[PDB]
């Protein structure tokens, strides 16, 4: 009964402030553990610039665009891809950020977007 698509405005973190720097142990453990922490509401977006990925844990879990004309509501359309040792589960389009644990940092902004379930 879950719908296609939620929508969800996400915490950024900057990077430092970080103090859970990923998902899990494997690409499938990401994956399921990202789905279920945006289903809580505890789910936040890391921006991608140089220096971030190093200061994460790999696997990382991607938010990647999926379309290019359905920003409805002002939400852009994304789905979840996975990458551990330069191997990417998933094929989409340009990255918004990168998906940690939220567990109370402050963030400096909040991204919207319709998130494919599944
Ligand atoms: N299988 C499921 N994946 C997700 C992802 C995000 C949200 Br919110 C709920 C669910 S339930």
């Amino acid at each position: 009964m879950e719908k296609t698509h939620v929508q969800l405005s996400l915490p950024v973190l900057q990077v430092r402030d970080v103090l859970v720097r990923g998902f899990g142990d494997s690409v499938e453990e990401v994956l399921s553990e990202a789905r279920q922490h945006l289903k809580d509401g505890t789910c936040g977006l890391v921006e991608v610039e140089k220096g971030v990925l190093p200061q994460l844990e790999q696997p990382y879990v991607f938010i990647k665009r999926s379309d290019a004309r359905t920003a409805p509501h002002g939400h852009v359309m994304v789905e979840l891809v996975a990458e551990l040792e330069g191997i990417q589960y998933g094929r989409s389009g340009e990255t918004l950020g990168v998906l940690v644990p939220h567990v109370g940092e402050i963030p400096v902004a909040y991204r919207k977007v319709l998130l494919r379930k599944n």
